[PDB]
């Protein structure tokens, strides 16, 4: 289900010691800007790599 609403909530790291360095889809730009992912907490919008993030948050 291309541009889901899970893309819609930006990074969600958590308070649990940074742990998973990422990224997120940055809604100010138009792409993935990186992040740091935490150990145990928040939503999702966890993604590895940049095209990976704007094939179901931006459209393949």
């Amino acid at each position: 289900q291309p541009l889901r609403k899970l893309c819609i909530l930006h990074r969600n790291p958590g308070r649990c010691y940074q742990k998973i360095p990422a990224f997120y889809y940055n809604q100010k730009k138009k792409q993935c800007e990186g992040f740091t992912w935490s150990g145990c907490g928040g939503n999702s919008n966890r993604f590895k790599t940049i095209e990976e993030c704007r094939r179901t948050c931006i459209r393949k």
